[PDB]
């Protein structure tokens, strides 16, 4: 925890430009959705407040009371003060209380991770859940103080898509702004939502969730009337902007896959086209999500996905499950290769433009 508070931009990420800031929100919450994942939160409440601090209320279980033995303090003490994890938000923050209703309300209050006293029943309860409200250090965090609301909304509405059923509330006390996150449809939702301003060519997402190797790949795709190429790639929730080896498959086995079909199906020949991957990524949007129980990144960032094993992966999987959704769905197939041909046509001409005077 001292070697926490002397290295802060380590744990938590640049403690200037407001990155590290609003990840102490983004850890509490990925507490929350474990608890969502393990089948018990259904809804959990984030709350900017106007004294700039934030609270995480949850619905479900509430951290174990029950002392250890070896360490002679509450569990829920424990997880508070013992190495992301919450003893990292806990130790960068100038005040922070605890609250767990699991049947009877538990508090505890610590000020630089150290506990004012043990955590004490205050009084009872029916309902469960944990709640957590954290005053983050001015000693740590410098320049960016103040929580921003648009940082919060963007993350946490991706976590809902990213987390199958999991209803996240956003409320800013300052103001009195408001959000209710809860896509059901997941990361074909999310598809949805990149799309929803855009026109889709075709009805039906390309959709999969598969695990093979230990790895899980999940896959969310479709085609608009532009030109621009939007892929979003994450590795156990966690975005990589520079893409990796995820995205490396993702392309391989997509090229592989609708050259194949445009050549079985005579496209290419009719045509007279040799089609490429940049063809084909023309108006696409995706989501690939992949799990993985070991990653590697290039750097601490996570901007890079660098685990070579990912790509194998997602390349076999998707090469098998959209040639079974291009046969499958036959009209689908149709507009998207119509699309890929005429910007094959038009790359081709554009190039033979050139040689050609
Ligand atoms: O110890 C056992 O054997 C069983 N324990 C559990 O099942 C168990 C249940 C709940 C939690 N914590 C949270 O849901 C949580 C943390 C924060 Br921060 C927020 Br907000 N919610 C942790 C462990």
């Amino acid at each position: 925890l001292d070697a926490v508070r002397k290295r802060p931009g380590m744990y938590i990420g640049d403690t200037d430009d407001g990155t590290g800031l609003h990840h102490m929100v983004f850890e509490v919450v990925d507490n929350a959705i474990d608890e969502a994942l393990a089948g018990h939160c259904k809804e959990i409440i984030v709350t900017i407040h106007a004294d700039n601090s934030v609270s995480v209320q949850d619905d479900g279980r509430g951290i174990p009371t029950g002392i250890h033995p070896e360490e002679g303090v509450s569990a829920a003490e424990v997880i508070m003060t013992v190495l992301v994890g919450v003893s990292v938000v806990n130790a960068l923050s100038q005040k922070l209380e605890l609250v767990i209703q699991r049947g009877k309300i538990h508090r505890q209050i610590y000020e630089h991770g150290v506990p004012q006293a043990p955590l004490a029943v205050t009084g009872e309860t029916e309902k469960t859940g944990t709640m957590v409200r954290f005053w983050p250090s001015l000693e740590t965090f410098t320049n960016v103080t103040e929580f921003e609301y648009e940082i919060l909304a963007k993350r946490l509405r991706e976590l809902s898509f990213l987390n199958s059923g999991v209803s996240i509330r956003l409320r800013d006390k300052r103001d009195g702004k408001e959000d209710h996150f809860h896509y059901e449809g997941g990361i074909k939702a999310f598809v949805e939502y990149l799309n929803k301003n855009k026109t889709p060519i075709h009805p039906n997402i390309f959709y999969f969730s598969t695990e093979k190797d230990g790895i899980g790949v999940e896959v969310a795709l479709q085609w608009n009337d532009g030109f621009q190429e939007n892929i979003y790639c994450f590795t156990n929730n966690i975005p990589q902007r520079d893409g990796g080896t995820h995205l490396a498959g993702f392309r391989a086995a997509m090229t592989r896959t609708l050259n194949a079909y445009m050549d079985k199906e005579g496209y290419s020949k009719k045509a007279k086209v040799s089609a490429t991957g940049d063809d084909a990524r023309e108006g696409l949007i995706a989501v690939v999500s992949v799990k993985v129980p070991d990653p590697k990144f290039s750097s601490q960032t996570k901007d890079k996905l660098v685990s070579s094993e990912v790509k194998s992966a997602v390349e076999q999987q998707m090469n098998e499950l959209l040639a079974e959704y291009l046969l499958e769905n036959p009209t689908d197939a149709k507009i998207v290769v119509g699309k890929i041909i005429d910007a094959a046509r038009a790359r081709e001409a554009a190039r033979r433009a050139r040689e050609m005077t």
